């Protein structure tokens, strides 16, 4: 209901009025009040912590609660305030922090002969534990507890361990206007029954969690020598094994996929992690909402019979969009409890197979070379209210954990059910979950969905605690977790509205990566939200026009790719396609941002594709002139996926960009199914041509998707699909063979980098980089390289050979890339450097890389 006022501290109520009374009524009886208490304006007015904590209502009124007031009564009870008349109820989170921030044990707390609990539920009137012996028999016992400073505690026996439990709340809730006994898990859960319907009173620290030689995981951790050594590929748990024949039906899906070495899904990400991969990012794996954790529940679509459907049918996504709430899949976007392993993904949802086969993933991927980041996300819940299972921390305080309007509505630009990390304990929670997965399942590092949702002051201190972490002390080594996430800048957090978010210009020199939108969007054409036919440098801007001024806008993107391919510095200068010297934050997006922003290239993400958009290969197939072969696509699949492999800055790619991967076009695939997400490690289908994709995220484009996903010559064929992963591991093998490609620092790049074709009278469709290390006595660098002492890298989108003759490399050693002279790709053998002008020659779509031997 309507909220416009804020209690804000013990003694201050702010309100944007031009006499103003409290009223509270404990039963929510509300005329109807205990108490009724006169406000006196305060003329001193809010204090500088009350305007920086919440700078939207800087400018309100403020009012004196008188200090006979019993403050910790009342926020137990309905409320309004009145203007003498208008009425109001009065927004809390102020006031609970002021009063009742915690920072003592929450969850379950084991000692030698006893177990406690804790809750924080400051509004609540009455709190009691529920306890049941299983996961699904009767209520055994309730205890009650007991409250001070607004936490309910009480401490019981050793032997509580193991039980499952509920806590009963007894708490106002403003949508029902009613004191309602709500049953609610633990906000610390660290596991559950099925479904999250009640908690599991483990030890996390309990031995028998521990896979063998768990505690060992510190000496097998794949080295990182910094930072700037990371490549990411995204990969969802579901897709990585749903398809795969060569792991048992059983195991097939979930965390104990990742324990079969010898199937088909653990070779590719062998080969990839051989190849230089070091992190691999999975999607939510914590218990969200929209899959049921009781794999009996699961209903599937035949897909021998969608198979029969024809390729631009509408009928396979009918089909799969008639089951989709109940099949066993979700991207997994729908936050219910941010600390426990996701049960559908366990082989048996009650209790410890969750914790200990996620422990064993985990060690599966780093002993095959891969370090593990987890998506985490803290921007939003699945649920909000008093009612159902997916509801809990709105159920235990309402109005508190999520984020509201000035009118007291919940916020859902997220999705639905905005958080809001500037209250204190949202950020303690946030942080709390952080440390449970770094030390409890020792993972590497953390993507954070919607960054820009979470106060910036979150961020850094979760960095902070995260960084600072020990083997010693913690069993993993803290300096080595690697943070990243979405700094996109929309609706009420934009312009720090809520205060200094994380949104990408606020995290430039932070340490913490965000997602380079430029470069994406420069290679690809327009923008996801965009025209989908707008093509880009690498889909035929200018070059190739596929039919549905150019010239200066392929130029334009170049720049805006060149800044990316130099780390996304704000400071690095380039020469621009106007001839003029221009600074990386100088260059400016088509909403005006400055396209360079970061202070290091570890602040930068660089991507063509992720698990959001259309896949590389789609929007390739989309953009691209109809009349190309498929042959042609794959060569520029490759040399998208290239410009991120050889950038300066974090290359990111989404799984399946390495073999053509598509889902027939579906540019948001989250409840789309395992047909339209399908990766196939037998390598014999892309999954292009498998029916229009549900129509709720794309129905406004099947007129363009139904003649491309029904014309054969667009499908490639295996051999494509193997060419397509062989020239990937190349590239990736190239970024690795030497530390040029992987500078550390913006001064190392401003030294180092340097492109060759810019200016007014630029090459279309070329791009040249090179990289420079120290050569002879006393050089003006430190030398990095101990195999080559110059890089240079050509991409070549033009469907012709190029020449670029670079007076500056000229009467150099450069030779052909010791891994491109050895690939198995025909054209890319045949580049060539000739010392007498400095010119470089290279095949249509190609990219070349020359290095100068040492
Ligand atoms: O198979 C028989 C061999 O068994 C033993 O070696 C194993 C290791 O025990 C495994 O853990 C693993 O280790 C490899 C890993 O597969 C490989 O990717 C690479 O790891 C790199 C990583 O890729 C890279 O990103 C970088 O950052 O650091 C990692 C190294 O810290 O190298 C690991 C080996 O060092 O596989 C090997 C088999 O190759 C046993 O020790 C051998 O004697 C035996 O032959
Ligand atoms: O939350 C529900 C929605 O979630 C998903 O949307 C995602 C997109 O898939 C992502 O691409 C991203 O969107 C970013 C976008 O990537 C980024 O470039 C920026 O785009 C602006 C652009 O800068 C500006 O110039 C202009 O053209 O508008 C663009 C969009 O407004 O910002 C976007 C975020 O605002 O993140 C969102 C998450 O919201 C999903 O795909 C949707 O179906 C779903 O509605
Ligand atoms: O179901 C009622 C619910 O509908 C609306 O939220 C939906 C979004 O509109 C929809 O896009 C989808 O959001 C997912 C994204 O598509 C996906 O890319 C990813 O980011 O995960 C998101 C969450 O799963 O689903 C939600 C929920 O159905 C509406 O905005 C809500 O207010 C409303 O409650
Ligand atoms: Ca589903």
């Amino acid at each position: 209901p309507d909220a416009r006022a804020y209690w804000v501290t013990s003694d201050l109520i702010a309100w944007n009025v031009g006499s103003v009374c409290l009223y509270a009524s404990r039963a929510a009886a509300m005329q109807g009040y205990d108490s009724k208490v006169e406000l006196q304006p305060e003329s001193a007015g809010l204090p500088e912590t009350v305007t920086q904590k919440f700078p939207f209502i800087s400018s309100y009124r403020a009012f004196r609660v008188p200090s006979s007031v019993d403050v910790a009564s009342l926020v137990k009870c309905q409320l309004v305030v009145a203007s003498f008349v208008d009425v109001t109820g009065l927004q809390l989170p102020g006031v609970l922090d002021d009063m009742f921030a915690y920072t003592g044990p929450l969850g379950a707390v084991f000692s030698e002969d006893s177990v406690s609990l804790h809750l924080w539920a400051p509004t609540a009137q009455g709190v009691s534990v529920c306890f049941f012996d299983g996961p699904a028999g009767p209520a055994l016992e309730t205890v009650q507890l007991k409250e001070s400073n607004g936490v309910w505690s009480v401490t019981g026996p050793r032997e509580w361990e193991n039980r499952y439990y509920l806590y009963e709340v007894d708490v106002y809730h403003p949508t029902k206007a009613q004191v309602l006994k709500c049953l609610a898990g633990d906000p610390y859960a660290r596991s559950l029954s099925a479904n999250g319907a009640r908690t599991w009173l483990v030890d996390i620290n309990n031995e028998t969690l521990k896979p063998a030689s768990w505690d060992e995981l510190a000496d097998e951790k794949p080295k990182l020598d910094s930072f700037s050594d990371i490549t990411i590929y995204e990969l969802h748990i579901r897709d990585f094994s749903a398809h795969d024949g060569t792991v048992d039906s059983d195991s097939r899906g979930g965390f104990r996929a990742f324990a079969y070495q010898a199937s088909a899904g653990m070779e590719h990400l062998r080969k990839l992690s051989d190849a230089g991969l070091t992190h691999v990012h999975l999607l939510p794996s914590f218990h969200f909402a929209g899959v049921d954790d009781i794999k009996s529940n699961w209903k599937f679509v035949d897909e021998c019979e969608l198979a029969t459907f024809p390729p631009g049918s509408d009928m396979q996504q009918a089909a799969v969009v008639a089951i989709q709430e109940e099949d066993p899949y979700n991207w997994g976007y729908n936050p219910v409890l941010w600390g426990v392993p996701k049960g559908s993904y366990a082989s048996d949802p009650d209790g410890p197979s969750r914790i200990i086969e996620y422990r064993q993933m985990v060690q599966a991927l780093n002993r095959i070379g891969l370090r593990v980041v987890m998506d985490v996300v803290y921007n939003h819940l699945d649920s909000s209210g008093p009612c159902g299972i997916s509801s809990v921390l709105d159920k235990i305080v309402p109005g508190y954990y999520v984020r509201r309007d000035t009118n007291g509505q919940i916020e859902n630009s997220a999705a639905m059910n905005n958080t809001a990390s500037e209250h204190f304990m949202v950020d303690r929670l946030i942080v709390d979950d952080l440390l449970n997965w770094a030390v409890n399942y020792k993972v590497d590092g953390f993507r954070f969905d919607l960054m820009g949702h979470i106060m910036k002051r979150t961020m850094m201190r979760a960095k902070s605690a995260l960084q600072s972490l020990t083997t010693d002390a913690h069993g993993v080594d803290g300096s080595k977790i690697y943070l990243y996430g979405e700094g996109w800048d929309f609706a009420e957090v934009a312009r720090n509205q809520r205060g200094i978010n994380g949104s990408q210009l606020n995290m430039s020199g932070t340490g913490i990566g965000s997602f380079n939108d430029r470069i994406r969007d420069a290679i690809n054409g327009g923008n996801p939200f965009g025209n989908p036919l707008q093509q880009g440098f690498n889909t035929g801007l200018f070059l190739e026009p596929n039919g549905f001024d150019t010239r200066r806008s392929l130029a334009t993107y170049a720049d805006q790719i060149q800044i990316g391919l130099a780390g996304n510095l704000r400071d690095y200068v380039l020469i621009s396609h106007t001839g003029e010297a221009k600074k990386g934050s100088e260059i400016h997006t088509f909403d005006g941002l400055p396209v360079g922003y970061t202070a290091s290239p570890i602040e930068t993400i660089n991507y063509v594709s992720a698990h959001d958009n259309e896949t590389l290969f789609d929007v390739i197939s989309v953009k691209t002139p109809m009349i190309l072969s498929v042959d042609e696509r794959c060569r520029i699949n490759h040399l998208a996926s290239s410009m991120m492999a050889l950038s300066q800055g974090i290359p990111f790619f989404h799984a399946g960009d390495e073999i053509l991967r598509s889902k027939s076009i579906d540019r948001d695939s989250y409840n789309s199914g395992d047909w339209f997400n399908k990766l196939d490690f037998t390598y014999e289908t892309n999954n292009w041509g498998v029916g229009l994709p549900p129509s709720e995220k794309n129905e406004d484009n099947w007129p363009l998707m139904k003649p491309r996903l029904e014309n054969p010559s667009f499908k490639p064929a295996k051999g494509h699909i193997l060419a397509a992963l062989d020239s990937f591991v190349d590239i990736l093998k190239i970024r690795y063979s030497s530390p040029l490609f992987r500078l550390s620092t913006a001064n190392d790049i401003k030294q180092r980098v340097r492109f060759h074709n810019t200016g007014p009278s630029l090459v279309p469709g070329v791009i040249v980089m090179g990289i420079e290390d120290a050569r002879g006595e006393s050089p003006e660098m430190a030398q990095l390289d101990t195999n080559f002492s110059y890089v240079v890298t050509v991409f070549n989108v033009c469907p012709h050979e190029v020449s670029m003759d670079i007076p500056a490399l000229a009467s150099m050693g450069f030779e052909l890339h010791p891994v491109q002279v050895n690939s198995s790709d025909t054209l890319v053998r045949k580049s060539a450097y000739e010392a007498a002008t400095g010119r470089f020659t290279v095949p249509g779509r190609t990219v070349s890389v020359f290095v100068e031997p040492r």
